[PDB]
């Protein structure tokens, strides 16, 4: 049953959820991190 | 300086690195289970 509803995912136990939402998290910070501090400047100049 | 020789890595320690490497070893894992068992079994006839 499990292997016919996710034909494409396999078992997602809790421990394996978190550590793959601890990774999806630091991996979103990572970018939000990299992006060019002048289109931070740019956009905050223009809102403001 | 660890900026400058790895621009688009960022800080890897003993933790993240093992970390990496377990997810990475659990991927090919993975995709080795995911092959079609008809592959298998040609590339098996044909060897043998």
């Amino acid at each position: 049953e499990w292997k016919n509803n996710y034909p494409r995912l396999r078992e997602l136990d809790r421990n394996e959820l978190f550590e793959k939402a601890k990774n999806e998290i630091l991996d979103e910070v990572i970018s939000l991190s990299q992006v060019t501090p002048k289109h931070w400047e740019e956009i905050l100049q223009q809102s403001l």
